[PDB]
């Protein structure tokens, strides 16, 4: 099993990394015929745990309805149910994917610390010595061109083409970190993603952990660009807006 620990540094602050990436989950899935529907909360409780307090809910995504007849007709009992386990205790968080038919055998878990810092902690985890000697640090520099794929690229979601109007923040040149150590206003954070891949059958176990991390670099990579490019459409947002949305998008 193998395991990174993608590390986001972002010119926001933890605080405002929270109500940022609950608006743009919520925008980034706005265009999406077929969201919402087949979400099932089976558990929403909350939770404490030496020092760990937070939310935590199970719920099931039925891909059911989303694939063609024959995917459905096909596919073994079970394995069109996907189940995500969620802790969020922020700026700490836990999730949990599985399959309902591969059962633990196929688990994605991305465990996450929110930082006021420069990506510069090590083991920020805290895992065993040996287990962390395994582990990868991967940097996503959302500035950088050349960590998009062609395919993805959008000028509209580019920060190094975007200026936020109400807090003048951006275009992001190569050099932005470095000027984030030199200034002493503009706030930065450290999403500390470790995500951890588990895929047990038919002895595929390499190759789709490899994919998996590849496609979730990428996602990382996309979904924050596109984060920094909505600056101005959620940094004056507080956490009880994103509540009132949240509640308003459950009526329908
Ligand atoms: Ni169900």
């Amino acid at each position: 099993v193998l395991l990174k620990e993608y590390r986001v540094i972002l010119p926001v602050s933890v605080d405002e990394y929270q109500v940022g990436q609950l608006y743009s989950v919520a925008e980034a899935s706005k265009n999406e015929t077929g969201g919402g529907e087949g979400v099932e909360v089976l558990v929403n409780e909350p939770y404490e745990k030496d020092g760990e307090k937070g939310q935590y809910t199970h719920k099931i995504y039925h891909l059911q309805s989303k694939v063609p007849t024959f995917v459905r007709m096909l596919a073994p009992e079970g394995a069109l149910n996907i189940h995500e386990k969620a802790w969020n205790a922020y700026p700490y968080c836990r999730t949990v994917i599985t399959n309902e038919y591969m059962k633990e055998d196929f688990l994605i878990k991305i465990e996450t610390w929110h930082k006021p810092d420069l990506g510069t902690q090590e083991n920020v985890h805290k895992l065993e010595p040996e287990a962390w000697k395994h582990v990868e640090a991967v940097y996503i520099d959302i500035a950088d061109r050349s960590q998009v794929l062609s395919k993805d690229y959008k000028a509209e979601e580019d920060p190094a083409k975007f200026k936020s109007i109400k807090t003048g923040r951006g275009p992001l040149g190569p050099n932005w970190k470095q000027e984030l150590v030199n200034q002493k206003d503009c706030p930065y954070m450290c999403a500390y993603k470790l995500v951890t891949v588990k895929f047990k059958w038919w002895g595929l176990q390499n190759k789709v952990e490899n994919f998996i991390h590849k496609q979730e670099r990428r996602l990382f990579t996309n979904f924050h660009r596109q984060l920094f490019c909505w600056l101005d459409k959620w940094v004056d947002l507080t956490m009880d807006d994103i509540r009132r949305m949240e509640e308003e998008t459950k009526r329908q």
